[PDB]
């Protein structure tokens, strides 16, 4: 038992809601928020904006230090930083970008970092403003991860869309 709440089912082991990813950590706290990031963690727009203003950007602070140290993660690549007041862990995990020419193919990879945690609050990786099909993107999220994880979507019309095309 967990403390994620109002989710709809669609998998053994992947949930979704209509709901701001923002407000959904604050509330729940869980173990693991992710962050549609991108490879410099340069959290300007989309979901990473949202997260980085809610830290009061601590996040961003951190992230700085983690690039200059360790240069910049891969297309399908994560890593592991603080969580700040939203969550223990964020994990920031790198969708390609189709507005950026990013092959669609690396979703897959980068849906693989959710398996190395057991629960996750996620957004749909590669949407939003990163380009990709929603619909695409939840495929393969069903397909490839294995853990538990609970999608929060923003936008309400995006989510019964979602809900009612889902195979
Ligand atoms: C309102 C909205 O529109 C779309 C769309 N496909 O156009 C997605 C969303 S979202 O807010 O519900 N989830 C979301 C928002 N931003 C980003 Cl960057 C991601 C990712 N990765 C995911």
């Amino acid at each position: 038992v967990n403390s994620f709440s109002g989710y709809l089912k669609l998998t053994d082991n992947v949930y979704i809601k209509n709901a701001d990813i923002v407000e959904e950590a604050k509330k729940v706290k869980p173990t693991v928020v992710v962050n549609a990031a991108n490879v410099y963690l340069k959290h300007g727009g989309g979901v990473a904006g949202a997260l980085n203003k809610a830290t009061n950007n601590a996040m961003q602070v951190e992230s700085d230090d983690y690039i200059a140290t360790n240069g910049p993660l891969k297309v399908g690549g994560s890593c592991v930083l603080s969580g700040h007041n939203l969550a223990k862990h964020c994990l920031h995990v790198v969708g390609p970008n189709v507005n950026k020419g990013e092959d669609i193919q690396l979703l897959k990879s980068a849906y693989e970092n959710f398996n190395q945690h057991e629960v996750l609050l996620a957004p749909l990786l590669s949407a939003g403003i990163f380009g990709a099909d929603p619909i695409h993107s939840l495929r393969v999220c069903v397909d490839t991860v294995r853990t538990n994880v609970y999608l929060a979507v923003f936008d309400k019309n995006l989510y019964d869309k979602l809900v009612s095309s889902f195979l």
